């Protein structure tokens, strides 16, 4: 229910909106906390969507005094996950993850059911999770100088 409901507050105008939406799901599903809603179930942050890039901002209980950021860059045919993390106002590049939304996106059923615009979802999880969300806050925690959690 919340991909879905997730889904119909943000308007997805494109293939690329509809993957942004589930990325951002499996943030929160690993326990990241958005900036710029007050409900993170229900509805996207503010200002998700921004002149043709993404942004997503999380903290995280594991990181305490840090905060994440994804940068989606429309390439192409491909989506460019940029993870970038903030600790004491220094910004350091963490890692890129190139999607490409075709492998995962049912372009012309948008305006349908989630389970009908979604295909290999299991796939992409575990992807974006090994590739993006492990290695992410396993930096984190090592530049918190905190032992890992894994």
């Amino acid at each position: 229910h919340s991909l879905e409901t997730l889904y119909q507050s943000a308007d997805c105008s494109d293939a690329n909106d509809a993957l942004i939406v589930l990325i951002h799901l499996l943030m929160l599903e690993s326990g990241y906390i958005p900036q710029g809603t007050e409900a993170k179930a229900l509805s996207m942050p503010e200002k998700w969507k921004l002149s043709g890039v993404y942004k997503l901002q999380y903290m995280h209980p594991l990181c305490e005094g840090s905060s994440a950021t994804l940068t989606c860059v429309p390439l192409g045919n491909l989506i460019v996950v940029n993870a970038t993390l903030k600790i004491n106002n220094e910004i350091r590049s963490v890692k890129r993850l190139q999607l490409l939304p075709e492998s995962f996106i049912c372009k012309e059923k948008l305006g349908e059911n989630v389970a009908n615009i979604y295909k290999d979802l299991q796939k992409l999880s575990r992807l974006f999770k090994d590739q993006l969300v492990y290695p992410l806050l396993a930096f984190t925690r090592q530049a918190l100088n905190l032992p890992d959690v894994f």
